[PDB]
């Protein structure tokens, strides 16, 4: 309902800065899902495509990508049942980068020289959320220290930004071993809200939220706020289009189709702060 | 390869205007897949959501719809297995049409008020194979007594273009009927191609072909070109588009991802005409 919508979106005005916390998404959400007819990468692409993984590993990491991705879109098993191969699908991944033995160092170039960009209106989104002090809580499946990157080097990683992904982790070497903590997937974005209550907590008077995702399980990444009053959500449909319109229309607040910017979000800011 | 399709453009400006025909989709291939974050209507979602249609049948047809486009989109079915239900999904769709009464002198006024975009460039595109007499030949499984009111209505339905689709048949009173002549839809189109050689025995000597697409059937829409010397295969991927990326990359010379204009094909015509 546009009715309904614009009720929410009055609470926030009314709330104004003092109030506001957003939520989101990073992959699709604040980068771009395809720019100039190509395809935009996301943070496992960076690395899947970089010089520091052989063409032997890429071709390996391709297959992993083409089976399980098949699995992931599946009308028929439940989330249920996909639940352990999304699980099997990062663990092999992973398990694949480990071997390459990526040296930290090399994070920085490897952001620098790949094709990753940002939606349009960003720097306006991140800077007037900096300027009113916004918290800022980004919440991806996707790799922390890639991430960090791209957000760093676009000069909008700010006192306000906090990030919560798939970090990595490290040896003596400063060569990737491993994955820190939790795994972070598409299917659990619940129970990483829930693991992430000590920040929450510190945001008791925040009860107006805006919420950005790409999918449905986007969803659940509010789930523990503490005080909720007014939540936007916002959902960026980028593909699988007309199989899941309804079923976005039906749980979004705003479904914005194949939309490469910030600019609703941007001016529903505008209002409020 | 990038080297490949240089040769093959070389070739079409070896050839210029005399040597050259286009051959290209309509709905989602020269209309839009989505504007300001909105799905755009194809010919189909015109008449279903015109005036002219009741709530409760608009309905049925999005009921329709959602069943039989999840078997179009089944992994596991062959073609073979899913060709007797997109005749199926044709035939209740029309059959729905009918029962409403459309009635002919209707259509210029649904397809005034109606979403429908072409795409950035089409103006340029038009007018400049007009300017140099290009046959140009519009196959499309949608409507084609919409789609020649989009064209008419958008001032680019010049005498050098020909539109073959499904067309609709009227009765006595100028009221919707049925559907003329052999359904054309996603699964078919080599049939639909030779099915119309008088047109292209009639161009022998336009041996240069650019082909535009959006879907893997569009391929075929060349399989009755009566003298193929250099083709150049477009092609839209709007949707399914991680799932279809690596065929596409397979089978078009060129792949643009949810890209809403035709400046790719208008650059490529300004190097040949």
């Amino acid at each position: 309902n546009p009715t309904r919508v614009e009720e929410i979106i009055c609470g926030l005005i009314k709330g104004g800065a003092a109030k506001l916390q957003i939520i989101t998404d990073f992959d699709m959400t604040l980068s771009r899902f395809s720019y100039k007819g190509k395809r935009c990468p996301t943070c496992h692409n960076i690395i899947d495509n970089c010089k520091l993984v052989t063409d032997e590993c890429r071709k390996k990491l391709l297959q992993l990508k083409e089976k399980y991705y098949a699995i992931e879109v599946d009308p028929v098993l439940t989330v249920e049942e996909k639940y352990p191969y999304m699980v099997e699908w990062y663990t092999k991944s992973h398990g694949l980068l480990v071997q390459q033995a990526l040296p930290k160092a090399k994070l920085k170039e490897i952001v620098a020289e790949s094709d990753v960009m940002l939606k349009e209106g960003y720097e306006n989104f991140f800077d007037k959320l900096q300027q009113h002090s916004i918290p800022v809580f980004i919440f991806s499946a996707g790799i922390g220290d890639v991430l960090e990157e791209v957000i760093r080097q676009a000069g909008v990683y700010h006192p306000n930004v906090k990030v919560v992904s798939n970090f990595m982790d490290f040896d003596e070497t400063g060569v990737l071993k491993g994955f820190k903590g939790e795994l972070i997937h598409v299917f659990n974005k619940h129970d990483g809200a829930l693991r992430n209550t000590e920040y929450f907590n510190q945001l008791k008077d925040n009860s107006n939220i805006i919420l950005l995702g790409d999918s449905q399980g986007d969803l659940r990444m509010a789930d523990g706020v503490a005080n909720v009053e007014h939540i936007l959500k916002i959902g960026y449909l980028n593909d699988r289009v007309d199989e899941l319109l309804e079923k976005y229309m039906d749980s979004y607040d705003i479904v914005l189709v194949q939309d490469e910017s910030l600019e609703v979000a941007n001016s529903i800011l505008q209002k409020i702060l």
